[PDB]
């Protein structure tokens, strides 16, 4: 299985990462690693890893899909089915 993996590479500003993707977030509805990454000119594996570590970290709210391999990113205004 000849997966990214991006370890070291690029030491670029992390904090802009970690703000695009919360700029993002609110900006793009859903985006893909592969856009993502090219958004924050990383790549999906650390576009895929550090958005994972921004909903663990609390930094960003939802899920990842790995059945699409799509990032789920919170909107405004939003809550989801009627509660009761």
């Amino acid at each position: 299985g000849s997966s990214g993996s991006s370890g070291g590479s690029s030491i670029l500003d992390r904090a802009v990462i970690e703000h695009n993707l919360l700029s993002a977030s609110k900006l793009y509805n859903n985006i893909t690693f592969e856009e993502l990454g090219a958004l924050l000119e990383i790549p999906a594996a650390k576009a895929e890893k550090i958005a994972s570590q921004m909903i663990t970290e609390g930094r960003m709210n939802g899920f990842i899909d790995q059945i699409d391999g799509i990032v789920h990113f919170e909107t405004r205004e939003a809550s989801g089915p009627s509660s009761g």
